[PDB]
């Protein structure tokens, strides 16, 4: 008897088209840490290189010889009508910049489990997988784990709380850009997250730091890996290379109220006389408040809505207006020179990643994240839809009973009182909003410095403004 993969519902795969070849290798690796650890009872030679290629080798051949049932996470009808909408619209993503690659990994918000997946535009004519093995920096799709996500979460701002977009420089006197913009004065966390500006997410990351949050804790706790978090870029997505699948992954934690659930494409390893070589050990991990991550979600879901940097909800209304209907949110990124560009979706029951780039670097045409990627995406999004018609869901994300919602002037995010404007102390009044907070008391009072970040020349045009009352 020899070996096999099998979809999850037990169809058999293939015996032992990027398909196999993800299989394989995640089912040898699973193969590779039962054998180290079956006896040989190794840790730290681990380490030593001459070793693990005996044993990534041992690995394969138990797989080709040891005749075992593969089990997968794959939902054979949606990652088949996945291959099919990239055969039958991956030419939408090209701009007259050449081919054009895709990388998407369709993730189960709860299981962890990879549904189904695009390597890129065709095994045949090119295989690298983009799903899995390309990395690229994820840029202003940083900002909801590594900045906002945080800070919220730590109390340290709430829904409206309000960032300095004024003009500023990195430490080495350039100045923090956005496309072609210096800066534009005060604005909400909504305002900033539907467009990306890049200084609140650098005013945020930076405050962070003086409070020492301890990032990586967090960041770590989702299976990322960044080398250096000193880098002042860090929440723009400087420094961060990562992998479609990885960062579905993170997107599937703020999707399932916070809750971290570790990606997979392997459920079980099962050997000739049925003895469970390996299976998928369900270890949840609360990476944020449900406070915080329903707030999020709904931030998220105005990302998509405004429509600011994704034509998505209209491309994806035009091709099937009932399913646009599902409460999706989202972010995009876009990195210098228009080298890659992501959209990462959810609805509360899936998460999809989609990444699009060149393979050897250089640049797509202006729109293509803010178009192309998109549109594509929305024929991706119907295509799985066809296939699976329940898959989606109509569930709504919703706002949790712990998080605290608090009065707060528009202009200063916080709670309306008296204040300090050079000599003249001041009544702070003009319209209220209610602001989402993740910690126990809600919003602070009003103070000279209400936002994150700003200079003193910043506040002081700022409050002036303010002061027409
Ligand atoms: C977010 O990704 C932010 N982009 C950038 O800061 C940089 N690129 O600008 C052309 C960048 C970030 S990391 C890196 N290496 N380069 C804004 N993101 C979007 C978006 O798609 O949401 C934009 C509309 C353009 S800039």
């Amino acid at each position: 008897s020899i070996s096999e993969i099998t979809y999850s519902d037990g169809t058999v795969i293939a015996s032992i088209d990027y398909l196999y070849f993800t299989t394989l290798a995640e089912a040898q690796e699973r193969m590779y840490d039962y054998l180290a650890q079956r006896d040989n009872v190794s840790a730290k030679e681990l380490k030593n290189e001459a070793t693990q290629k005996f044993y990534r080798d041992l690995a394969a051949k138990e797989i080709e010889n040891g005749g075992y049932k593969i089990t997968t996470t794959i939902d054979q009808k949606i990652h088949s009508a996945m291959q099919s909408a990239v055969a039958d619209y991956g030419y939408l993503l090209d701009d007259g910049t050449g081919r054009v690659e895709v990388g998407n990994v369709l993730m189960d918000n709860q299981t962890g489990a990879i549904l189904g997946f695009v390597g890129g535009r065709n095994y045949q004519e090119n295989q690298n997988n983009h799903a899995f093995d390309t990395k690229r920096s994820p840029a202003s799709t940083t900002k909801p784990l590594l900045a906002y996500g945080i800070a919220i979460d730590q109390g340290l701002m709430g829904s409206e709380t309000i960032l300095s977009n004024y003009p500023t420089n990195f430490a080495n006197g350039n100045p923090i850009m956005y496309a072609n913009s210096k800066g534009t004065g005060m604005m909400t966390l909504g305002e900033a997250l539907n467009y990306s500006w890049n200084i609140p997410a650098y005013w945020t990351y930076r405050m962070l730091r003086e409070n020492g949050v301890d990032v990586k804790g967090y960041m770590e706790k989702m299976g990322y890996e960044i080398p250096e978090y000193g880098i002042e870029s860090l929440p723009m997505g400087g420094g961060i290379e990562v992998t479609v699948a990885q960062h579905t992954n993170g997107y599937q934690t703020l999707a399932n109220n916070g809750v971290y659930h570790q990606k997979h494409v392997i459920s079980k390893i099962e050997a000739a006389d049925g003895r469970v070589v390996y299976e998928y050990q369900d270890k949840p991990v609360q990476v944020y408040s449900k406070a915080t991550a329903t707030i999020m979600q709904g931030l998220l879901r105005e990302v998509l809505s405004s429509r600011v940097t994704t034509t998505f909800k209209s491309n994806l209304t035009s091709l099937n207006p009932t399913l646009a209907n599902a409460d999706w949110i989202g972010k995009t990124g876009t990195t210098n020179q228009d080298e890659n560009m992501w959209l990462m979706l959810s609805t509360p029951r899936l998460t999809l990643g989609g990444w699009i780039g060149h393979d050897d670097n250089h640049s797509l045409s202006q729109q293509a994240g803010y178009s192309n990627n998109s549109n594509y995406m929305a024929h991706l999004v119907n295509a799985i839809q066809q296939a699976s018609p329940s898959i989606w869901g109509n569930e709504r994300f919703a706002l949790d009973p712990s998080v605290v919602k608090s009065e707060v002037l528009k202009s200063t995010g916080q709670k309306p009182g008296k204040v300090s404007v050079e000599g003249k102390e001041v009544e702070v009044t003009g319209s209220t909003v209610t602001s989402y907070w993740a910690n126990k008391s809600g919003a602070p009072a009003t103070s000279y410095r209400f936002a994150i970040g700003g200079s003193d020349a910043d506040y002081q045009n700022a409050w002036s403004s303010i002061v027409g009352s």
